[PDB]
């Protein structure tokens, strides 16, 4: 076993100050000392999605570079992710899983995927295991000979796995949740890549035990951020 | 009748910030040093990053003209009572007999300088004057049935409104860095008084939840790292 | 007479480096256009209409400046009545405004005034703008600094700035600020400042046909 | 397909509406022992008085290694747009440092000090890169050619793979990453970038310097901070 390959992608809730009693408290200037769904669905419709700032949750998170860069795009969240200017990197390294579309039908521009084969699966896996594997002995025969990390670094896929907390408010996590679900009964479908869906996924689970009447009331709206 | 006040009140609502909280960002936790030798190095390489991963959230009743400052600030999330939706109440902020009344030098300087007893019974006098005919017309304009989002038109930038402002430790940071006068500081910014008393309380609040962080950010001449 | 009552809400654009042409070679990475930018709007990918840049000067009273500065994707800056004394320009609403309102306070359903209601605003505004102007000066005169002479000030004294923002966050501004029955979402701004963002889309729609014409196909949605 | 290695880390400015005058302007909006030009930006930049050089634009076509824009594209007050691997195939460029990058690193992590390499340093570095690019593209091909997605395909690639982007800043945006993605001694602050992302930088700031000389000027004289 030279390199491990993992097809799991993790989000782990760090920490929170999150409710459905916050929007109301932030959207009434609530002072010291069915109505919550009643207002929470009145900002929704009316697109006061500001109310829904006023929190925070911390997200752990471990994916393949690949899919932490989709993360990243969202300038409205902060992240602190693990350098390998820094550390030196495990040879760990993501694969899909047999469930994976691997097959793409239609034009570019549409992200439409669908089921591969039985080989096509072992294919992807004994390319990757190659690949991965020569990319990972060439990082260590580097290192060994004293070459920098952020230099010897070069040579690792971008499957390779990273780690990094992200923190969100709740009108950030609703903006990311409507761009990385696919939903054909949401009010715009969007095509996100099935590895940040994953952690889309995940954040909203843990997300709706926080927050469950607007969890109901996003859905509900078509699952666009107000 | 109107009411005059000084005050500016900051009161913390809820929040979830610790200086652990920085370090498990930093460390992302799943050097072999301290929390302060973290919190330094950090504050002292400008790696603010770590620093935003919290969150406070203050209940700040201010006049107009000193919302508008805070909410200059982009990083922060804000919700404030709004007179198109409910009539505004009669409190109207006047400075307290310490403020400083009278300027010297030149326009970007922003320099104050005490005023005499005469001065700030001038300043009670022509504000008492002036708020009273705004509210009486304000009133009479409600009254006659005019639209609160348009009778609101004749009330004074002194008027008192009340928001909810929510920071991290890296926009507060930043926001105290601007809007406190501090002659030691790395950079001396001259704000008006009324946004620096705000300032001062949130910092007051802060260094309550994140006292190392809060002693770092003052260590290292009060800029956000 | 000692103040000046004015109804104008003023944008005029300063500068800019915006056209649909920009918006194709972002997307496409450059080193037809109604169909890219179609598309664009379709799957919400907004990020390459803001490779560009709009200034506009804005003289508006200071409580639809507040509206206007809430929108923290564009910058400003204003001009200070702590750095300088302010003119005594003051805002009233024309003949037109809608000046009585029905319905709950969440519904912003305004109606019309009679002529005795616009009189009956005009005599209140100058009568209260004259008192703060008097009051406003006087204290000036008395050597009190500038910034806390201000404090006997309306919120309807007009003020000037620039506001620059690109073609998408122009876009999710108009969304919010002009009420119009083609859009997705009828949002219930404050007239004033729907004036500043009706004169910000005909200013924009010269530079930017083609993103304006999908803006409005699309729902009036910034993608 | 054969693999090209690089080790140029390109930049050109596409277009830009960004000039002192457009500062000055924003700054005196209303209704010194020099130039008031220059006076003015040194006050605003001593001040911090930053907003003012946020009224323009400049926008970049920026050629690098995905490691390189993973760096450039941590600057949240900036645009991007950049070539994508789900919708296209890549290219088979790849980047190796020259024969002038540091290569060998001393002291603490932290630190961030590096030092020369040495002649066997540079060649064991191309010939490692060189054989893992190699295996990484003809599995990328070899999976392509099977009918696998591009958007799986890709999942052997590098980091070191070049891709390409639209940048776009306005002045103080740039400033504000200038100040952490450049290294130099004398700074207020001195940061230790990345040497890729730092000739990135290099290269936007010649460009801005012929656009925005005064303000230019006046961020070096004041220690190279944003306002
Ligand atoms: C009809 C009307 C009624 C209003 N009533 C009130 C009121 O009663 N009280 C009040 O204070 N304001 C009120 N506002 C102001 C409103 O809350 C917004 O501040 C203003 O409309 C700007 O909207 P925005 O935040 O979407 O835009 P921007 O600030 O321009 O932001 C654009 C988008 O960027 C994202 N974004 C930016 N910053 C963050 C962040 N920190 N976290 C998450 N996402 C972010 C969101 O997707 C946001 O929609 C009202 C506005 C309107 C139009
Ligand atoms: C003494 C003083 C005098 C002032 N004079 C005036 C005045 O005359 N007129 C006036 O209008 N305002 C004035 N202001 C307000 C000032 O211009 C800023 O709006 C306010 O200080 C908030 O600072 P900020 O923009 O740095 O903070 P934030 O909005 O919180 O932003 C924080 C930092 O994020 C970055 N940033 C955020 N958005 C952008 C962006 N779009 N582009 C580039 N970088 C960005 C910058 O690094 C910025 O420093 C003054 C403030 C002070 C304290
Ligand atoms: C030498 C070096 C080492 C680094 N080490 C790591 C590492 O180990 N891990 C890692 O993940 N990154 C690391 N980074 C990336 C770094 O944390 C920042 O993401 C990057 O430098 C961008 O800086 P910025 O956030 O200040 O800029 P921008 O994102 O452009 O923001 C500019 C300014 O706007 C304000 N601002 C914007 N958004 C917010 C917000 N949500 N809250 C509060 N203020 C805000 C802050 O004042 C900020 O300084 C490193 C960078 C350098 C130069
Ligand atoms: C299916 C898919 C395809 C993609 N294709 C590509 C691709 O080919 N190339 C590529 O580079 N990226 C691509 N992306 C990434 C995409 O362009 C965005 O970076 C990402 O989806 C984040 O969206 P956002 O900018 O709206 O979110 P955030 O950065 O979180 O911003 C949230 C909202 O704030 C506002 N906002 C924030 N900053 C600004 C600003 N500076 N100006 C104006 N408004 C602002 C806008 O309303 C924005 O929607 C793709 C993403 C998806 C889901
Ligand atoms: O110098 C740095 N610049 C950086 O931007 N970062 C970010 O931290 C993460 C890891 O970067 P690294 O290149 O693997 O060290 C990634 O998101 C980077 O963008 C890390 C370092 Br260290
Ligand atoms: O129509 C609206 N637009 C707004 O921007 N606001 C914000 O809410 C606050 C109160 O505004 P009002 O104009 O007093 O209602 C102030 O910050 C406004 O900018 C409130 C309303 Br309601
Ligand atoms: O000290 C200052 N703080 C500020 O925020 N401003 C901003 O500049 C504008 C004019 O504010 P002033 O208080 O009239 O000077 C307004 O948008 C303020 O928020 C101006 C000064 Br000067
Ligand atoms: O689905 C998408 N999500 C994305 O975030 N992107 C961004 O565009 C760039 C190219 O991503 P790709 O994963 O190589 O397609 C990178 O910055 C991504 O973050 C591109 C696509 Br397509």
């Amino acid at each position: 076993p030279r390199i491990e390959l993992r097809s799991d992608i993790t989000v782990e809730l760090v920490d929170s100050s999150a409710s459905d009693l916050a929007v109301v408290k932030a959207a009434r200037v609530s002072t010291a000392g069915g109505s919550t769904r009643g207002l929470i669905r009145y900002l929704m419709r009316s697109r006061h999605g500001s109310p829904f700032e006023h929190n925070s949750m911390t997200f752990l998170v471990r994916a393949p570079i690949f899919t932490v860069r989709h993360l990243m795009r969202h300038r409205t969240w902060s992240f602190n992710e693990e350098s390998a200017r820094y550390r030196e990197v495990g040879a760990a390294f993501y694969v899909p899983d047999a469930t994976r579309l691997l097959r793409q039908e239609g034009k570019p521009g549409d992200y439409r995927y669908v089921g591969g084969s039985t080989d096509d699966h072992q294919q992807v896996v004994r390319s990757a295991t190659r690949a991965y594997e020569v990319a990972f002995e060439e990082y260590q025969r580097l290192l060994d000979s004293g070459i920098a990390r952020e230099i010897a670094r070069l040579v690792l896929p971008v499957s390779t796995y990273s780690v990094l907390y992200a923190t969100c408010n709740a009108r950030a996590l609703m903006h990311f949740l409507s761009l990385r679900t696919h939903r054909p009964d949401a009010a715009y479908v969007s095509h996100p890549q099935r590895e940040i869906e994953m952690v889309a996924e995940q954040m909203e689970t843990a997300w709706a035990k926080l927050m469950p009447v607007t969890h109901e009331a996003f859905t509900a709206f078509g699952r666009v951020s107000p």
